[PDB]
């Protein structure tokens, strides 16, 4: 990232900490937990509506010393009065903006927020997990601020977890009790906690809705296909991502070693002399050498994070993936939930970056072997089954003579998005009670209000609603600013929140409440539809046809001959 943006952010969050000191009141308050008393403080927001806060409230064990890579543990209670009137620091990551390492081990907490705590009834719990490829992230509120949720009647719980290779390490040892997946081993313990003790800060723990964006929806995904969970929450929101994404899921248990022998480690490839050196190792070592773990033939196969969600390789006490997603789909509680899903009208858009940086890749659509499914593909990418379900993609995406970086885009939008949405609504039809599940397509254009993702993907000055485009209209960061009411911009954040709230309450989007949807008829999908039915965000609200679908259904037909693998 540029040396502007660099000095430009530097000075966004010096005006964030002193914007963030002129909104804080002195209004303390004290509320329980199972865990012991924590004090919040009252905020304000640039639209002069005011909410109570509580941040850094533990819900694990610090996960350091020999608790590193392991799964969490209960925090121990105290008697007192916790101090939550401050944030704590992110997972150890790297700063997307600088490239410098920051956070600390010390992560584990949520936020919770509200604008009234002692309601005269019990509110939705709202629980949002952030996104970041499961590598970077936060619950910080200069880029997850409660201030538009808050003119709602509900409560927002922002929780964090463990990301990267501490997030992530697997190893095949059952000694070692590393099995994986400790980051979302921490998403559930969030969720128990939040369970429990919601009432306390005036929600209702039998209206619980868990949403996220992008790795976030695939944490949110796995919170209703895994067992630990069963019937914790009630609600579900995938926005941009699910669990059977490519780039949700990895084997990562060889890449521990390459981890170590990139951190300087002597010795041999066995699990316990690996995990020694790893256990003992500086935290931003780790996270800092994370980009370089992957070889160039995971590359090429579009393996995109070193370590992420796996299937575990042994079943322990807190398991959280034992099978494969698509197997896990097939008895998933969380198939009898009611759910919303959605996409924006440009993912791949996202990708602009990336392509400024490897003009190269735009050649790989010549044949587009590369984004075969990876369970179709060959190894080396050379079968002629696979030169020909390249050709079913190209078909699909390219069209002209060449490829283009737009054909490229928009084959991205589908290989990581739409693709994979279309599969899991299938799987999941022939496992479900018959509970309903919602399409939205986010669609709605503005360079008049923006998020920090827009820094890291160069979407300065680019037309489309790329991927987290729609972030914009749910948070507030510290790249945001007052929007006068009647503005596009504005609407969208009152539309956008009112029917997530809306849903989060009944398990239905549809309120004739809300502006623009008075025509509006949100029927969800059936497994009998040919053709899906989503409700189109954009400066009017219309339900159509969702476009992408004869892309969808070219993708599909790579499985004419291979149907048991759909």
């Amino acid at each position: 990232v540029s040396l502007m943006e660099k000095l430009k952010w530097k000075i966004k969050c010096i005006e964030n900490k002193f914007l963030n000191y002129r909104l804080t009141t002195n209004e303390t308050v004290v509320a329980e937990t199972e865990y012991g008393k924590v004090k919040g403080v009252k905020r304000l927001t640039v639209y002069d509506d005011s909410y109570y806060s509580f941040e850094g409230i533990p819900y694990a064990q610090p996960p350091v010393g020999e608790l590193r890579f392991k799964a969490p543990q209960r925090p121990t209670p105290w008697d007192g009065v916790r101090d939550c009137c401050n944030h704590k620091d992110k997972s150890v990551q790297v700063d997307f903006i600088t490239g410098k390492v920051c956070g600390s081990e010390d992560c584990l907490y949520l936020s919770v927020y509200t604008n009234n705590l002692n309601p005269e009834t019990k509110r939705p719990v709202l629980v949002y997990i952030h996104g970041g490829g499961f590598i970077i992230g936060e619950n910080h509120r200069d880029m997850y601020g409660p201030d538009y949720f808050i003119k709602k009647d509900v409560v927002l719980i922002n929780i964090q977890y463990r990301l990267g290779a501490l997030g992530f390490l697997s190893l095949n040892s059952e000694d070692l009790n590393v099995p994986g997946n400790a980051g979302l081993k921490d998403q559930v313990m969030a969720l128990r906690w939040i369970k429990n003790n919601c009432a306390n800060f005036g929600g209702n723990p039998d209206n619980i809705t868990v949403f996220g964006e992008s790795a976030g929806a695939a944490s949110t995904h796995y919170m209703m296909l895994t067992e630990q969970t069963r019937g914790l929450f009630h609600r579900g929101i995938l926005m941009s991502g699910n669990a059977i994404c490519p780039w949700a899921n990895t084997q990562c248990q060889h890449r521990a070693f390459t981890l170590a022998k990139l951190a300087g480690y002597k010795g041999e490839d066995n699990d316990k002399d690996v995990l020694e050196f790893l256990m003992k190792a500086k935290p931003q070592d780790l996270i800092k050498l994370e980009e370089k773990v992957l070889t160039l033939e995971e590359r090429t196969n579009k393996v995109m994070f070193p370590f992420g969600p796996t299937v575990e390789p042994y079943q322990t006490a807190d398991c959280v993936l034992p099978k494969h997603p698509r197997e896990m789909v097939k008895t998933a509680w969380g198939n009898s939930i009611p759910t919303m899903m959605g996409n924006t009208s440009y993912e791949g858009l996202f990708f602009t970056s990336i392509l400024k940086q490897m003009p190269l890749l735009v050649k790989e659509l010549e044949t587009c072997v590369n984004f075969v499914p990876s369970e179709l593909a060959d190894a080396e990418r050379t079968a002629p089954e696979t030169l020909e379900m390249g050709a079913k993609i190209k078909k699909a995406h390219v069209t002209g003579e060449t490829p283009t970086a737009d054909n490229f885009m928009d084959l991205c939008s589908h290989f990581y998005f739409w693709f994979p949405m279309h599969r899991l609504l299938q799987l999941r039809f022939n496992h479900t009670s018959g509970t309903p599940v919602y399409l939205y397509r986010f669609d709605f254009d503005s360079e008049d209000l923006i998020n920090p993702y827009r820094i890291m993907r160069s979407g300065r000055g680019v037309k489309g609603v790329s991927h987290t485009d729609e972030l914009t209209y749910f948070f507030w960061n510290q790249l945001a600013k007052r929007m006068p009411k009647e503005s596009r911009e504005y609407k969208t954040i009152e539309r956008m929140t009112g029917i997530w709230t809306q849903f989060a309450t009944t398990g239905n989007p549809y309120s004739n409440e809300i502006e623009g949807m008075e025509n509006v008829s949100w029927d969800p999908i059936e497994k009998s539809d040919e053709v899906y039915k989503c409700l189109n965000i954009s400066d009017e609200l219309k339900m159509i046809d969702v476009p992408e679908m004869g892309k969808i259904k070219q993708w599909e037909s790579m499985f004419e001959k291979h149907r048991d693998l759909f």
